[PDB]
């Protein structure tokens, strides 16, 4: 009749027990590289996680077990969730690599996504100064 399946919950955004810091490339992922690629014209399937039973896509988390989203990067930035910058760029890796998993390559999804690479890849070669 119908696919059985829930969600599953959302990413941990926070954590009281991971020390805080606020560095030159955290602050510089949070204000431009997240803000360059949230006000894209393609940003909108990524703000948020996929929610696989408003979309009938059954299958998504039978096969994508580290979900990510933008909605959870911005989130873990304002949090102070991750100490390393590296944490963070690997959180939009594996939000990309996700999407090119699931879908077929040349889909319409992935096109969007890839634009949305080529722009974050942009400003990744710009990160500054570390402390
Ligand atoms: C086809 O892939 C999607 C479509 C989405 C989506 C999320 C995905 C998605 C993402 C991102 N990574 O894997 C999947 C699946 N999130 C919300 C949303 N709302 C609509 C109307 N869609 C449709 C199905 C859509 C299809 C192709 C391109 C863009 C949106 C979608």
């Amino acid at each position: 009749l119908v696919p059985r399946g829930s969600n599953p919950p959302p990413p941990e955004t926070s954590n009281p027990n991971k020390p805080k810091r606020q560095t030159n490339q955290l602050q510089y992922l949070l204000r431009v590289v997240l803000k360059t690629l949230w006000k894209h014209q393609f940003a909108w399937p990524f703000q948020q996680p996929v929610d696989a039973v408003k979309l009938n896509l059954p299958d998504y988390y039978k096969i994508i077990k580290t979900p990510m989203d933008m909605g959870t990067i911005k989130k873990r930035l304002e949090n102070n969730y991750y100490w390393n910058a590296q944490e963070c760029i690997q959180d939009f890796n594996t939000m990309f690599t996700n999407c090119y998993i699931y879908n077929k390559p040349g889909d319409d999804i992935v096109l969007m996504a890839e634009a949305l690479e080529k722009l974050f890849l942009q400003k990744i070669n710009e990160l500054p100064t570390e402390e």
